């Protein structure tokens, strides 16, 4: 009946997606510019509960560190004012033409080594600012073709760059953890580190892995026409599920960006049930653009559009779990036997238990239907709101 | 000038690939079935190394222990008339309408406790016919719908499951290794770790994860819109290609399983340039389909044209390293910079380094340009055999 | 408040579809076939109007004519028993292993020429049975590689065909019309005439293209990516909806046959608000698959929701459009202005009006935004059945 | 062994091409902006026939009549001392913010309007450069959200804007064509004809359908998964490729516009063949864009590869059409019989034919193999230069 945010829910956006201006690559700028203090503004009297930030979205690239002390005090007078926190905060190493080839993986080392002190510049004033979480989207990582990329000296300098980040945040004693984005392609050809799962696994060998974490994106993994709750799910396994960037996408093609629940709205449903029932407890992200098409007022109809949608879903998602017919019909699919050890009893008692091979009925087994498309029409009904 | 295979190359094929009998979703077989006997003489004749088999392409599902001992037989007497190995071998967990669920997530416990004991009954005779790798595809391991698999107790089970197979190997003495082969979908709607990078990242929370590795598909990281050799220079980097399957996909669609050379050819020799220049020594294994438009004169020509276009690549691939020209490209592009490290003098260095960032000539940076178009189409020009 | 369908819904379902035991390229059947007879008598009692079938799911391939009018008969008792009807019927050029290469386009003659010998058969038969539409997919004309199909030789062949079918249903003076369903690929690794506009352009170059019209199925045009209620749209505006085939499909990947609702349900929304505000008028008709892992119980829980999601998708979009707020957004987004010409004045007034280029002021033009968001968050609302 | 291009190779470049500074939706400009006169020069000297333009890289948007006659003299007089000519033109409606709803199908009439106007003022300027062939993409046609562009409506907007041109030009006596250019996505979520069959489709409605053609572009069709070179055969089919785009293009994501040769290698082989071997006479126009890595060496040199590629795959295609081999083999496909009519005797003697189906062998035909992969394996080798 209610569907009104508020900071509790503990939404967020970043101040590029109500500030994206609606330049894309055929065609100019439809939006002025927003000062980031009317768009904390804005985003407060919504229902948010903070925003996120590049370096460069906050203070102009070649900034004096004088008006970079000016940028600031303005912006956190605003956060004081309105009660916004700020609980991520990124880098921009991807829209100066220096960063044409990457920032941790570009060929050149003088490259290399400036991203990371552009870097560990701005984690320091994240902290201040009181970022739980660093995310580090390597957009500009990769290749348009094969021979100007080595790739594993790219993940050993990768490796190298996340390793002496992590050596500063320790030696400083700072509480900030790292979150990496992975995403398929565009703006490079192929981007290293594409999905969740390759960002997964990158992890797993650095010198302090507890540290680094994955911000997945709804829309890029779609991009590669993956299931993103699944991606979640293995996520949430892992215990790496530091931060979520939500969205919407049509498929695989360019990113669209659109605004959470439109795109793929059963995903999104699928992925609403996996977060709340998972307790996920980080923020909400909202890492879209109002598309071009629109004025501000637009600008701030797509974004309360996202927090209506995700509310929306929430509701009908803990309705479909604690409806008893939905909780019959997960029984009758066998739910409750997957999440049962296959073999508690030990491989020696497997390979004794003759009920097991020798003496399986198989083609019982196999006759018994699994009842899916009950279950799946129930969570139809509920998403729609159609129960009877 | 000569593109002729022999069995110091390494070629292996599955007996289900000549042996595919050209049933497809839409189609009843185009081709009679093939005794493994003859497929073993006639790949032996071809200049292939050795075979692959699953559990049911060598004895037929419900063979008696008996009839199973007299099949295993004539196999290896095959094997002896003609030198031919047996480096893989794998378990069907797919095929048989108890499978239609998963194996070893399957939501019914009876069927995941009955598919680790055919596993378990097949590594036995893998390591009795001297394979090094076992391959595990869970080609049915997913779901069509969301409700139907919660993934992170599906996750429970694969991770349980492969536990217990490194313990049975284990208490067994057995020198043989895993490899799992990851697919995004089809047959199931999405299937548990669907790329490269996703099984990779499972494998890090297994209980020996030194025994497991993948065995990474041509067409599947494809159907997923990846850049294959970048994945493969993932897993190289990260020590776990234990095996491989090569084919050829046009795209994002269904698993064509084209030959080898077929699908996205320059993928397929930047793919070539980096497992010679990695030195990856195990077998290259096809693992496609000849089209059901063929007979078995068709058949025998598509499984030559493998090895044939592996051959030419590597001999394409090889002149383009060692071309001094491409060399000196190399050096125009600073491939050899990315292979040096960024900041060997260390953290603090690197802080107090005022040439990385309060000195750094931005736009001089900026303004070199790469130099990647010139090396991609001396790339191109060794490909294609246009060198002048 | 209701969902349940009548026959005047005229939902309609192929013999193929709740009738497919579960064969997928990788595994066996999982259901037993079902007797036709049984298929209408359960179809009927859900509701449906109607039944479809291909020659060969009706009459076994190499039926004597004795054997032929017994399946007929038979048929035909229980379409009176029922009430069903047969509004469409079609071939099947694409199981027997003949059809390797095509029916229409094989590249050799004899078979070009059984293929519609096999089809006008048919035609006969449908008739009889009182079809209106005869629809032809011809999911084998296509090719694997480049030199195995000229594909100029194969429209003219695609076109001769076509154009003697025509010539033979209009010597015979049937009622009854030609319906051609495209589709991307599968199981040809590219088919000819590949989407709805490929079909629509090849119609019109065919004798008599007042016969011919085309058969759109929702998975087919998204196994492309491609928006399908705009390519319904165009459809209907060239007048060549004749028929279509409703499902569902998760993205770019094989042919999932979901059931229609499943798969993208935002373009479903779309899709039946556009039926229903031009007023198509011919059969709802459902080519899908229930999943191989149901039994029989979960088949017609299949069959029923692809009809209870019509239905409630139905209502969502006519409360949608009746909706007095929404009819104020639709102007507001000057839906209004884009059907009314853009120059009924002429060509020379417009030439000679300066408030169209001289004297327009594209600045203020080009700041008015489209007001699209807001519209289509009531759009997300009304579907959700969250409006208040 | 030579590969330099003349200008009787008809190889043509747009202004737009090698003048791209490097923006793209992440990153600022890495090139400064060119001179459409350095260009005509720079051009010139690779070998190049002739240059085609937007209006607004000719003209800058908003110019005087007098800074407009200015900058076409300089451009004429670059023409003039180089031989360089002016094959095709077109209009930019997509980059002002204008434009940001469409030019022809904008909801807002009097945008529609303006974009008449200034397309048919750059008609005559096309005119007098002796262009033949007038190209409209309609990047901006099309629609992010469901509700906000009826399609039917669209396009009875866009008929009426095509007729008016067409009107426009046959009034005027010019020699001129228009050829449409489809792309299935980007900038908008879902552009109107979205593909070669859409377009072609399209055009069959217009008043005077001799006038308009369709101008394909190889990632355009790639980025919707479908077979380049099908598509073109189906236009020539037609008698309307009046113009082509080449570039290459890595699968379904956002554009590349790759060099030629790029992307799919074996697509671009069988595109050359096709339209050498049908005679293709107009421009081979290349729409691509430097990678932004490059400085301007790299684009010139990318340039150059476009031109290079072109004739490398024109020397392979032609030696293999021209080998005896092949010939024999593409009989052996029976691409001879697929050339023959199916049924030149009519339908009553395929009617009373009992050979052609009472009497025809059916699994005799179904044994004969097609003999393609041996087919297409020579194919490969020819692409490599690997024949012996
Ligand atoms: O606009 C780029 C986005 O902002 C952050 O860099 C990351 O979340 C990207 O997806
Ligand atoms: O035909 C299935 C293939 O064989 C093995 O199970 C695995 O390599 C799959 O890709
Ligand atoms: O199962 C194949 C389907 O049945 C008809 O042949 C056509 O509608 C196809 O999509
Ligand atoms: O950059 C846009 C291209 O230029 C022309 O407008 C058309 O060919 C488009 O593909
Ligand atoms: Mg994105
Ligand atoms: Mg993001
Ligand atoms: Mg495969
Ligand atoms: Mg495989
Ligand atoms: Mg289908
Ligand atoms: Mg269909
Ligand atoms: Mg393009
Ligand atoms: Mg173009």
């Amino acid at each position: 009946m209610n569907y009104q945010p508020t900071p509790e829910d503990r939404f967020t956006f970043g101040l590029w997606t109500v500030g994206w201006q609606g330049r894309d690559p055929f065609g100019d700028a439809t939006r002025r510019a927003l000062d980031p203090v009317e768009s904390v503004r804005r985003l407060a009297e919504l229902g948010a509960h903070g925003v996120t930030f590049h370096d460069d979205d906050l203070i102009p690239f070649g900034s004096s560190d004088s008006e970079r002390e000016e940028h600031v005090k303005r912006f956190r007078q605003a956060l004081d004012d309105t009660g916004m926190k700020v609980p991520m905060a990124t880098t921009n190493l991807f829209t100066h033409p220096v960063f044409k080839d990457g920032g941790f993986t570009a060929n050149d080392r003088d490259v290399r080594r400036y991203a990371l002190r552009k870097t560990i510049r701005n984690i320091d004033l994240a902290v201040e600012l009181g970022a739980e979480t660093y995310v580090a989207w390597g957009g500009r990582e990769g290749a348009e073709s094969g021979g100007a990329k080595d790739v594993r000296d790219a993940l050993d300098r990768m490796k190298e760059a996340f390793d002496l980040l992590g050596e500063y945040v320790t030696s400083q004693g700072y509480d900030i953890r790292f979150a990496i984005e992975p995403k398929p392609n565009e703006p490079r050809g192929d981007i290293l580190l594409p999905t969740v799962g390759h960002a997964l696994a990158f992890i797993e060998r650095l010198e302090r892995p507890e540290l680094y974490g994955v911000n997945p994106e709804v829309g890029h993994e779609q991009m590669a026409g993956l299931n993103f709750p699944h991606g979640i799910a293995q996520a949430l396994w892992a215990g790496k599920l530091f931060h979520i960037d939500l969205n919407g996408q049509n498929g695989i093609k360019y990113d669209q960006d659109l605004r959470f629940g439109a795109g793929d709205l059963r995903a999104a449903f699928w992925l609403v049930d996996l977060l709340e029932s998972a307790g996920y407890s980080g923020p909400r992200h909202f890492d879209f653009k109002p598309p071009r098409t629109e004025d501000f007022d637009g600008v701030w109809a797509s974004a309360a559009g996202c927090m209506r949608n995700y509310l929306i879903l929430k509701e009908r998602a803990a309705a479909f779990r604690a409806d008893p017919e939905v909780q019959e019909a997960l029984r009758a699919s066998r739910l409750d036997e997957l999440a049962r050890p296959t073999a508690a009893d030990g491989l020696q008692a497997l390979l004794d238990d003759r009920s097991a091979f020798e003496e399986f009925d198989v083609d019982a087994a196999a006759a018994r239907g699994m009842a899916f498309e009950r279950l799946d029409q129930l969570a139809m009904d509920h998403l729609l709101g159609a129960r009877g």
